[PDB]
């Protein structure tokens, strides 16, 4: 019974997950450092605990400052690399050379599995 | 590319997900003094939103940051912009609309006017 004007912005989610990935490339107000094969990848964990059940495991209830993340030799950096970038940009390429290794590190680090779906295609 | 894979619900879902965290208080690391109430967030975000917390935000000290906004901010004019900031949704009232109006010019590079609004005090 009070008047109101609302505004739904169809930019807004995307122009925010930009601004995080331009802090993740650029290092800037992250809080994560997640080792993978001992290389060093940063992040918020905020969005890592968003996009991964294995990730939101190992973030829930850690101390303010800095955390370190060691990923095991299950993830290497061929699969992890193209699934970080899917978590800040909303896009996932796979290729010949990464396409195994990115599948079996959906399996690992999330509640998705994107096996079958890649097997389609198999035949053509 | 073998495979390319484009999500159009992906950005959505993890502004939800801030947004739970933020409301439920959790995986963040800035408090936000408003009126001297108490708001939480994480400081990634208000920095990709709003230049003035930028600016308060960059190169400060890894722990808990803690930052308390002037008399001019009030929760009125704040929360729904905070809302926007984590929803994408501006919801502007009756009784809101000069204060988010104001705020907004305070805390952002944007502007509302608001004698574009008035027929909301009808």
């Amino acid at each position: 019974s009070m008047s109101v004007f609302a505004y739904e912005s169809s930019v807004h989610s995307t122009n925010v997950l930009l601004s995080l990935n331009d802090q993740r490339k650029k290092d800037v107000l992250c809080d994560v450092t997640i080792f993978v094969e001992g290389q060093r990848f940063r992040a918020h964990r905020s969005v890592l605990a968003a996009c991964s059940s294995y990730f939101h495991s190992r973030i829930v209830g850690q101390a303010d400052g800095e955390l370190n993340i060691t990923l095991p030799e299950e993830v290497t950096v061929k699969g992890f690399e193209p699934l970080i970038q899917f978590a800040y940009t909303a896009k996932l390429i796979l290729s010949k050379e990464n396409v195994d290794e990115v599948c079996k590190c959906v399996e690992f680090l999330s509640v998705h599995n994107i096996e079958e779906s890649c097997f389609q295609f198999l035949k053509f």
